[PDB]
């Protein structure tokens, strides 16, 4: 299994200067719970419902940057990649989320540990 | 056997806040308890529910921090007594087509959270 | 939902002086788990792969007849039947499985709780 | 973060019969300890299983209550070492199919089992 058959399609993203206030209006309108955070060429970040309620909770104003209470990350695993590999992603970086382009680069989706679980769940005798 | 109950099968502890509360002060307890979503009380009683999708909507519908809860909590009045037998809250929770019932007492005060889940387990251990 | 959506089809069943080994050998051929026992006209009794293995633990011999070692109930439902309506008799005769008959009274299946715990699974908002 | 280890998650206390046990004894184990299988040994160290199942089909084979274990147990040799990271158990089950695998120690003894529902917990766990 391939994370390419797991993972949540999604070319949309967000830049590092981003106000929360508008990021969280695009993923309502394209109902959405996680975003990837670009620096333009390359994921920096993620951020996902529980951190905007997180950022507010902390203090943080409606107007404050994606790259102030996103989770920031660099890592990124292929579409064609085993999902066992995306877990040990996960696992070695500490993220629930994984950024996952193509043989170019290219922001395709993005898979969480959820989808891990759920393939699992989908594969047996006793 | 005797039917299950409710009370012995539902979470307990659960987090509410009441019908006026801020958003941001939700935000912070959601936070703090590190918790999705907290019920919405109107003098203890449950009228809502409000999840971390709730709160990004709200703001991306341009609401303020201080938004009252009730403004944009999901509404929703269907609750289960704690006296009720196990299926009665699986007969509401088919009827309302949902996953999660508030639980009240006899005057209508919030107890606790029963879930299809904790249904099931509660077949599970009967049985 | 309804009882025939969720029993394992089945008319096949054992009389109440059937031998415990011929019993295993039915249910071997035909790869069941469980089966009705029968008083001719109507069920007397269910017969499951553990109560099979419980008489064998409990010292009786692989001659023993099914109504020696069944568990001895009369109660049966209609295919047409809610599962909510199969899972109040099961807990109020405290059984785990439950011959289906039609509305003549013919043997059509067995429901038990496994099947009802999946209908349940099978069926929602937050 | 680390990776958890089979040890801190499998079922220890399993039950066991050696391979020459009668399969009359073995009933009387599952009977008395209300399980469906036990695990079958030679010298501690894991040869198969046999489930309410196998017994079954060997009595309706025509097998007597003589019938030694390792004449009528589903034999199984894959195990995997407690020590072991989780998904080092994950990628046994893939490769060989199965949902519960017999876990020993250095030297081959039974410890334990581990099942898929397991690694999904410890999943769940550190995350």
């Amino acid at each position: 299994e391939i994370v390419k058959e797991y993972m949540k399609t999604q070319v949309i993203s967000v830049t590092k200067d981003a106000k929360l206030n508008d990021i969280a209006k695009v993923m309502t309108e394209k109902n959405i719970g996680s975003v990837i955070v670009v620096d333009g060429n390359k994921p920096v970040g993620i951020i996902t419902e529980r951190d905007i309620v997180k950022a507010i909770g902390k203090g943080k104003s409606l107007e404050t940057k994606a790259e102030e209470f996103m989770t920031a990350s660099l890592i990124t695993i292929r579409e064609d990649s085993p999902i066992t590999g995306a877990l040990a992603l996960m696992r070695q970086f500490n993220i629930r989320h994984l950024p996952v382009v193509d043989d170019k680069g290219n922001l395709k989706g993005i898979i969480s540990i959820r989808d891990i679980t759920r393939a699992i769940d989908d594969m047996m005798g006793e």
